[PDB]
């Protein structure tokens, strides 16, 4: 918009917390071997107050069958903290399938209706060439130790644009059933593509969950909830004190 | 000649002379403190009688049950911005890290800008009752940035809107303007039946189930606007429709319930 | 020592409080109005406290009688108990609001108390016929109470709480406190009290304190030690509002 | 037809009945203490009546509006509902009690009323000029009213409800109706007022009726069967009593 | 000594009475229809008396044993009792009332009595012969009980308790109380009843106070704090009513 | 085919019923002690029936109407609810009891109803005069209720249901139904009681069957998939107990 | 003596009674049917003493241990147990039910106990040979339990329980008791058993009394107030029924 101001954005504070925990991490007196033991040294209050949401929300389906998927991945934040949960909680359930779509190369293309702020454009949030091959190499790293580590495709990435992708999968996996729908996309047109194509795969119970919804700078998600479902199809909700995500449960 | 018998004006509610006498002796001592300067905005229940600690905690019920509901705050029908002082601090304290939490105001600032025959029941039902000053937008606009300067999202301007013109037009401009808008509360003060429903029309793609509405005056003798552009509308059984209890207004209702 | 590890302003939340005086003393709203919208100078650490002692009374709507307040300095929490005694009891004349004070300061300090730099004998002191200001402020809560016309239901006694509680107490053998109210922040007088209080309380009454854990004032952490223990009863936070503690008598 | 099948006092209900009346008209109670001791000569089936007034009202405590007798005679359940308007709402000026009858006992009666000897024209009438004498009663209790000086907070409406209900609605566009309590009796009146008041009824409002499965007043039950279906909404009992029958709208 | 600091009536409150009781003795209710009708001149001060009353009864409808209320004056508690034991007692004729009194008003006062000017010897004195009426009272309310047949479920005890509960209740090595109602004002005579009846309490018993927290009369609290402490049990209200303040024994 | 896939008795339970139809006959109880020691003689099965219907009665307590059952045969449920009526409902003469039945056995019986060799006319026909008898039984529990002197509380009706309760029902405008009673085991007749019932149910009202999945008599349930559908309502069991299935209407 | 003050039938409890006595010995149901019809003859008073003992078994269902009733006469309690225990514990052949009693009345009276006229040696024998017949009631409904094979599951304990309680406990080291029905009226057995069987008592057992609080038999209350106090556990009723009173051991 004109006054960028009105859009979130990192106080001053909130960016020399971010820079000072970048400088310790890189620089650290602790052993190489024992950084994965103390990583909440780094973990700020917004990161962790993402990780413990996400964990909000696959405790609400521990007893509802299949699938959590997440469209829009980047470097791979959510799926990360739903490799660790899975472990944590669902030792036992091999068909508890993490499946992260994206291109991996940004936004594909935006419609006028996301171009509200100044990083609605294509490419915006790509990640390097050949990211999901290391992705996939961090999620088999945790996969190794789960109790059912010797079943594979317990994650799996899916590259291209969510509106040919998501289709195809669902075809090629007739058995799916959504229990978590995880949406960060952003963007207008492929979040109603995905709500469209979802649908018949949610049963009462499921979660779907906005990482956007009423954010000023990303209007899309609510312009497609409102063309696909409306706004009162079920009960939004926020987990309290934090203004994402907005998630719904199938069916209320 | 021959003349029926009007209305009983004492029929209406209306300040009992106890109620202005506190009110009266309220305000003296509030202008003529030996309290310092300074002092004063730490010892303001000192002067907030019964009446309007109510208000206060009913503005807090009402919004302690959106916490979980995402959206903006909207209030029809400002004034002098009692409410959205209220809405402001509240937010303070229980939303520290909710920068999408606006609160948005919308009125003439220059009172009621027509009448409908059916709100013409009690004797302030005319064009410009409830004026506020001249240039008063921009003080109530200094009093909601003096609250916003100690927020924790402070740096988030448009936290807080004050939208100036008739509800007819300025809500679904606001709303064609903000596609990214969910309502989680909105608070009907208008007092007058056209306004009421032309917002209640307006505001209905943008509630979730869950969401609050609030009538100032739903079932007022004075002022049955409200109640008649509700039955026009949604219908009084809709949804449920309750008071906090022992207290006449607001009245409320959970979108969806 | 290093002041910045006390509690204070931000320059943020000064600016806030600075600006908000200068709003409600230089308003367009017309005078007769302003008491019809405070909360617009009602900022965020105000209303906590609003809302703290809203839920502190509203623990003891179910216990039998008298809020008190020890150490009142012009009555902040007195007006609130006025409002909200007229929101949830109009039907009952025996609760009665008694505040203490000095209403000259702190009269003595303890050197268990010397922590930091404001406490000296008359920090917090009001102006001189303060208490006649504050009772014209309650009186003009209750003349609009249903039971307005029942005196003494707000009762400010002056001076010493070592000597004014125990007489109060011998004055007044019908008492019940349903709510103890220490801000007093000294560790002599908070002992005192406390002791002196003990018998009046039932299962239930509530006793609260404003610094209880507050590294500026221990003399009530030391008084609570030294009278009852930490762990005689259950202390509690309001969640996200560093005070005040309270506790149910008997839990 | 068997008279004793239908509601008839006992032998020693009658005499309870009759007891009591002389005790009341002969007390040595001093005249000014008998409206302190009126619980003396309140029997057990009017006891039974007024809680269960008590329990219809505090459901509602919490739903906008105001509360509608159909069928008044002397005013029991209006001053039943003045008193308790007192104990649990002093703030509510807009919780308006209306009360709607001929105050001629029945106005005619539909060949469907005719199953026992007392349904003709006139049954229940109550003397000429007593709707003042209930307006001086319920303007006795107002005038210790919170909001005493709100006039038209019980209001007495006289005439034929299938009329009158219309009207007064009409008159009142703001109405919302928190407690609709049907006791006229007689079917015609019963459905004609059914069918008005839909639209002033929220979720939540209660409707309650008098004789609703009483065989010898069944013109509640057909108007009910005709106008809604019994099953439109949850009809309840408070246990252990016949009537009232009540149901929460949108149950 | 400022009289208006003791609870006294408003002038409306005064009105409201007097234009009752005129309304009442001059009604055109037809004689026979009074005891119909009584909630009409039932106001809010004296309707909140019963409704507590109920709620202390439902409290112990699950507690075996008696009622008992030590000082009766005209019998207003006596009279629910008895039409509250109609509605949720049919079948348990062990349920007595029974009532203490001398009826001839206080026979002594202790000093810690005289705070105001009605702790006098005779205050509260009923006319001669005040308990054969009452008795025939609750006999018109028992002649209509399931349990009609069974005597003496109203007992009514002259006397000065001091001697009178000690003597009843070794007559009656049966007892067991469940519900404890306390309304003598006085200091000395509520210390020895308190006394005599512990042996006779079961956990769960209910032991209530008219008076427990009034400036005017703070005998009951001066015989707790000596017999039991007033942290023994949690002391309650009903909310929004200052009296009575009851506790369930054990807890 | 094969007569053990049928519900029967064990020996043992034989055993047990026939030994204590010899006690009961044979007894040294002084005959008028007989009627205060029958569970002497209520064996497991029996005992688990009464349990039951209270546990149906107890679901109805607030639910307005009348009690029914189609298929009475001796009166084994009717004398249970009669007990029960004045166990829970001393001041309820609405709550009428109403049993119909032949009184001559099955009156026809549909291709659908003989699967075992027990469906034909005249089973469970009971003797000539019996239904005099049964309301002899019926009066003599009513001449000890509390509402005693209100006649037709228990209505015995004898036909064929198909004719007698369309008939009941237009002779009764003012029913409500709160318990319905299933026990006619054949499809024809309970087709025709459920569809004319339905008008006079409420939400809330319980039907219940006492065949409804027994191999032996398919009827109820042929009947209810005609007429509702099984998932209609929620149907219940008692758990432990193969039948009653119940649904509470509306849910 | 006013015998009147003690409980006793009305003439109607006595009509009741001597009906149901007629019908059922003059019955024409079928003698084969008649143990399939006996809630035709159970009235109110019984019936409720029969779901009260259900109440009893039903709060020990999680409890070990076994079930003894002190005070048997012809056993109507025993035989409720009986049928109780083959509804809720088909599985468990450690449920043992031992019922205690001279079989020829009270063997001596305490001066306590004469307080009515029913107070002598030898009121309520049964004949001579009564507990071989009861014995045969027991074991009849014991050869269909799932665990008939186990024998001594019922046991009848003849005389005086001074002696033949300490004698049982030392025999069955063993014992848990869940639930010890007092049914003795006299206090020195009274007293004497609760002594005895305090050691085979869990937190949870049920401890019951039939007359705890009854004018006529104030020996149980004596009895308690020696042993533990009234104060000791919680004493409770089934709510509208005079007696069992009932605590919870260790509440
Ligand atoms: N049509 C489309 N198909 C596939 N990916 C898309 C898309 N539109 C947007 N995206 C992806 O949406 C992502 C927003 S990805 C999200 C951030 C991430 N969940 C985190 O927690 O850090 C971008 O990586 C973008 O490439
Ligand atoms: N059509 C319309 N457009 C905008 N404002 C309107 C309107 N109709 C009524 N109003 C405004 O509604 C307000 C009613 S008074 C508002 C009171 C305020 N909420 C308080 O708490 O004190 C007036 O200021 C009036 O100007
Ligand atoms: N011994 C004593 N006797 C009486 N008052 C005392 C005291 N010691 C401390 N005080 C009083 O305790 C007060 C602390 S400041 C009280 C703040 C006030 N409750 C508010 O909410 O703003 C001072 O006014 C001080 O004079
Ligand atoms: N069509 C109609 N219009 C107005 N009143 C009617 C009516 N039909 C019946 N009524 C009134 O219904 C009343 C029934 S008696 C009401 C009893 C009263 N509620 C009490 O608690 O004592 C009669 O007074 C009768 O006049
Ligand atoms: N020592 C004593 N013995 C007996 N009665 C006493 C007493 N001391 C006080 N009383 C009685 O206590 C009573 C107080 S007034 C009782 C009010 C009554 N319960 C009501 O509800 O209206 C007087 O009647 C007085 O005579
Ligand atoms: N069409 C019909 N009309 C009337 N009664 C019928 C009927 N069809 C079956 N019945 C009756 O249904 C009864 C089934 S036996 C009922 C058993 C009884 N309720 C008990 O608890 O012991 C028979 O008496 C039979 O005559
Ligand atoms: N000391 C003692 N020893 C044994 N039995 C005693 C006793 N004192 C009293 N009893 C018995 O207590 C019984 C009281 S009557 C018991 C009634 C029985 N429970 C019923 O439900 O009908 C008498 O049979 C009497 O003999
Ligand atoms: N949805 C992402 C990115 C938002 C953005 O960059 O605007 C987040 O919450 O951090
Ligand atoms: N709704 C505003 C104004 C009412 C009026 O002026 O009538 C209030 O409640 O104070
Ligand atoms: N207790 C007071 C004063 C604290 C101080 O000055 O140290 C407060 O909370 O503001
Ligand atoms: N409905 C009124 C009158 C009934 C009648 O007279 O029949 C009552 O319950 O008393
Ligand atoms: N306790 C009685 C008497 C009070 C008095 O007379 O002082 C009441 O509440 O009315
Ligand atoms: N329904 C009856 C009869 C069963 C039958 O005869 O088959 C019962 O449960 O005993
Ligand atoms: N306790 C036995 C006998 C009572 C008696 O005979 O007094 C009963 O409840 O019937
Ligand atoms: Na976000
Ligand atoms: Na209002
Ligand atoms: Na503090
Ligand atoms: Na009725
Ligand atoms: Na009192
Ligand atoms: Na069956
Ligand atoms: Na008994």
């Amino acid at each position: 918009g004109q006054d960028l101001r009105a859009f979130v954005h990192d106080s001053p504070e909130e960016t020399e917390t971010t820079q000072r925990l970048t400088k310790l991490l890189t620089n650290s007196p602790i052993p190489t071997e024992e950084l994965v033991n103390n990583l909440p040294l780094f973990l700020r209050r917004h990161q962790m107050t993402d990780l413990l949401s996400m964990d909000a929300l696959y405790r609400q389906v521990l007893d509802v069958p299949g699938v959590i998927m997440e469209f829009g991945v980047r470097f791979g934040r959510h799926l990360g903290t739903f490799a660790a949960l899975r472990g944590v909680y669902e030792p036992y359930n091999p068909l508890r399938r993490i499946v992260g779509f994206d291109t991996f190369t940004g936004f594909p293309d935006v419609n006028d209706v996301d171009r509200v702020g100044p990083t609605a454009y294509q490419g915006r949030f790509a990640v390097p060439g050949g990211y999901p091959a290391y992705l996939k190499e961090v999620l088999d790293a945790h996969e190794c130790s789960d109790f059912f580590g010797h079943v594979t495709q317990r994650s799996v990435l899916v590259e291209g644009d969510v509106r040919e992708t998501v289709p195809r999968y669902l075809a090629e996996n007739p058995q799916t059933v959504i229990a978590l729908a995880y949406f960060d996309l952003d963007l207008y047109e492929p979040t109603k593509a995905v709500l469209e194509a979802i649908r018949p795969y949610l049963t009462k119970g499921s979660i779907v969950a906005f990482d956007e919804l009423d954010n000023p700078k990303w209007p899309g998600e609510n312009i497609a909830m409102r063309k696909v479902l409306g706004l009162d199809h079920a009960p939004l909700r926020l987990l309290p004190g934090r203004p994402a995500p907005a998630y719904l449960r199938w069916g209320d």
